[PDB]
């Protein structure tokens, strides 16, 4: 059931901001490995003396990579005179975040109708403020509140390309890479305790709720297009607890990137795993794919089923739809954040968000496949 | 003239160690953009709880990329019990280095006959010690002394693959990339004052000395295969001063990578500039290549000359030989460290090091070409 209890009008995921130590190298690695286009920048060449920010896009997916310059470049600046394009940025916060967690997501940004209203309502319902609403170039309003750990939920609202202060990248430097990724499906956080974390986030958004490892629940917006699952560990080793130990606390676990064609996406990504791209988790045993026809035989032809076997793609099914999924290795040095590629089948109305679930059935289907 | 005044037996450049925030993403970017093979690792999967280190190799060129884990992973370790494979590593030093300078070279490593003797003699002749000699697995000895800024000169000596504690990468994860790079030619540092810096480094090594921008001199070993130029700025804007401001002091400016075939190297690197690799500085004006036949007409055929024009390759000449060179854009966010590709022609005896010089003539040949 959908109570539709959003306390402000939420639309879609807008962007994901990574806080790194060197934004150039991460952006280039991600661009090549994921097939994302280099489309906007904010740095020294655009007059930003505070931070380097490079935007990658694939369809509607927007990845932002930000790193701090030497504070000496902007020592005489104050906040009213800053040359930073993202006003919530903070040298001390960024360096502390990066040295504490390593590479990871700082901001999950969602587009809203009015960021300042979204901030006010959120704080009045228990959200811890992080950056107050600020209007950029009389065009865009941005505000941030705490989500979990050091991750903040960012509200963006437009009066009427990314943000003021960003430059469109020249076509010569912008290679039209595309492996089929089109938008962000969901963003999942790991916390030490799911109870307080759900109560906190559901408390200020009004989002409703959608033997190995974790306990989890999924918070969703009204149209169920903004999906925010959260994991806690179970003790008795949990992948969630390993994340908390290596990340130094709560944070974002994985980003799910919907592909228009997961087969092409995975062929392009796997071709590049060993030449600068991303490695994937080991494939399921062949017993797993020898049981797929037993479950998804009416959805996937056995030509397509065996194509999932070469690519290592997982299949799960739901009340209303079918899910195709695969997980990469951790994106950086630490066994923390990783990426999942998905494509959903069913629930045609547009496609309703969350069609197929999130792969809970794949835990027992893989536990039993390895026998 | 060559005084051959080395105070200990120096052989060759051994490796360059980059200190980064995330060693996975930098290594992968460098691997793809430069065509270097992923050949050794030291991290969690090999029992290293202190730091992640990934070695790239192309011919004899060895690039090492190191980042610190969370100190919590090794809080109970002391130096005699450390699981770090590089014992000179220090969480506080690495994070301070990276947050102060951004991505850059921490260690220029040269192979010597006896690292502990090299350290003792160096310190007794005025070198500031950084890490005392330590014997690894009764096989390799490592020691470090300060070079300039936070860059240390590292001595490696072998009793008889990189270091103890590193694992050979499995062939499945090791793609044989190769764009023609074969060894490190020279490593150049920028300092605020060339006088004290030369006196300091020449003082403890015994190395002998080999209107726009800089003042520089080149220190060399006996066989002149280890070459260490140093730049200072001239005021009246200097690229050297810009480096010092953005790097927060002295450091390594550029690494010169000798290619067996600079034409193929540059074609492979340029093909990849916009898909995760490295950008190059803008090419000289066509007037420059319209004057190349006037100077190098006896060395390069005009088919090869015009091939330098498409690639943007610079040509300089010496008393004894000819130099081919090109410079990349800065490797990271800050306008600091960059890379130069070179191939030397002449001085056949093996080829004697430094054949062709370092491109001093290209300053006036480019100043006059732009007219
Ligand atoms: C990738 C990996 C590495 C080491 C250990 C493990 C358990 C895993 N791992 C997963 O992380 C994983 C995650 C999801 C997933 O996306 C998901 C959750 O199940 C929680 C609810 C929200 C959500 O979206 C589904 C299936 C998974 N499976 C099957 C899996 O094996
Ligand atoms: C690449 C770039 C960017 C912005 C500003 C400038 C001056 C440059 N720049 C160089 O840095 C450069 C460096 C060398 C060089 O390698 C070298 C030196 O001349 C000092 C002695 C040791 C040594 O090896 C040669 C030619 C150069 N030229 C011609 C050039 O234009
Ligand atoms: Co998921
Ligand atoms: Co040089």
């Amino acid at each position: 059931k959908n109570p539709k209890s959003d306390k402000f009008k939420v639309k879609r995921f807008h962007h994901i901001e990574f806080w790194c130590g060197d934004a150039t190298n991460v952006a280039r690695r991600f661009s090549w490995g994921l097939g994302m286009r280099f489309s906007a920048k904010s740095d020294l060449s655009t007059g930003n003396m505070v931070h380097a920010s490079y935007l990658l896009t694939s369809g509607d997916l927007r990845f932002l990579f930000t790193a701090p310059y030497s504070p000496s470049l902007s020592a005489g600046e104050i906040k009213p005179t800053t040359t930073a394009s993202i006003p919530s940025f903070d040298h001390g916060s960024c360096r502390s975040f990066f040295s504490s967690h390593g590479l990871g997501v700082r901001a999950v940004a969602i587009e809203v109708e009015d960021a300042e209203s979204a901030f006010s309502i959120s704080v009045a319902n228990g959200a811890i403020p992080s950056s107050p609403p600020i209007v950029l170039n009389e065009a865009v309003t941005i505000a941030e509140v705490k989500l979990y750990g050091d991750v903040v939920l960012r509200y963006v609202s437009y009066k009427a390309e990314f943000l003021p202060g960003f430059e469109r990248v020249e076509d010569a430097s912008s290679f039209p890479l595309d492996y089929g990724i089109r938008r962000l499906d969901h963003a999942v956080g790991n916390v030490p305790e799911l109870g307080p974390a759900l109560t906190y986030v559901a408390g200020f958004t009004g989002f409703h709720q959608f033997e190995s490892g974790l306990n989890s629940a999924v918070l969703a917006s009204n149209d169920e297009m903004v999906l925010l699952p959260i994991n806690e560990p179970v003790h008795g080793k949990s992948q969630i607890q390993t994340y908390l130990e290596h990340n130094e606390g709560a944070g974002l676990q994985h980003l799910a990137l919907m592909s228009e064609d997961i087969f092409r996406t995975l062929r392009e990504m796997r071709k590049r795993s060993s030449i600068g791209g991303f490695d994937f988790m080991p494939s399921p045993p062949p017993t797993y794919y020898q049981n797929l026809k037993k479950r998804v035989g009416d959805v996937l032809s056995d030509d397509q089923i065996k194509e999932c076997e070469e690519l290592g793609i997982l299949v799960d099914r739901d009340d209303q739809g079918t899910l195709l999924q695969i997980f990469t290795k951790p994106l950086g040095d630490r066994p923390t954040i990783f990426i999942e590629i998905i494509q959903r089948v069913g629930c045609m109305m547009y496609q309703s968000g969350g069609c197929g679930g999130f792969g809970k059935g794949n835990f027992s289907e893989l536990f039993k496949s390895i026998e």
